């Protein structure tokens, strides 16, 4: 499904991401554009073969099995293929771990270069929320 921009903060907001470890709505609505489109399909592979999945780009070295990827981990305990679904709740409860894990949004290095720093709260004006 490709969310719109509104569509897919209020969906964020519904599942507990508006401030979680600290980080504004914005920032998870800016993060999914510049990650995926809004489009929670996409796939990306990687040079060191994983793969990165859904609106949130999650990647397969770590936090999702897709049976493809050596020696990696699994720390969502999920198949990747849950992350690519219209319903974000898979993608949201592993995004919280990713998120936990010490580096905070760095690890999305689309925020880290597009949304760190900027007005992200203009992802969200306009919307009800
Ligand atoms: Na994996």
């Amino acid at each position: 499904k490709v969310f719109g921009r509104c569509e897919l903060a209020a969906a964020m907001k519904r599942h507990g991401l508006d401030n979680y470890r600290g980080y504004s709505l914005g920032n998870w609505v800016c993060a999914a554009k510049f990650e995926s489109n809004f489009n929670t399909q996409a796939t990306n592979r990687n040079t060191d073969g994983s793969t990165d999945y859904g609106i949130l780009q999650i990647n397969s070295r770590w936090w999702c099995n897709d049976g493809r990827t050596p020696g990696s981990r699994n720390l969502c305990n999920i198949p990747c293929s849950a992350l690519l679904s219209s319903d974000i709740t898979a993608s949201v409860n592993c995004a919280k771990k990713i998120v936990s894990d010490g580096n905070g949004m760095n690890a999305w290095v689309a925020w880290r270069n597009r949304c760190k720093g900027t007005d992200v709260q203009a992802w969200i004006r306009g919307c009800r929320l």
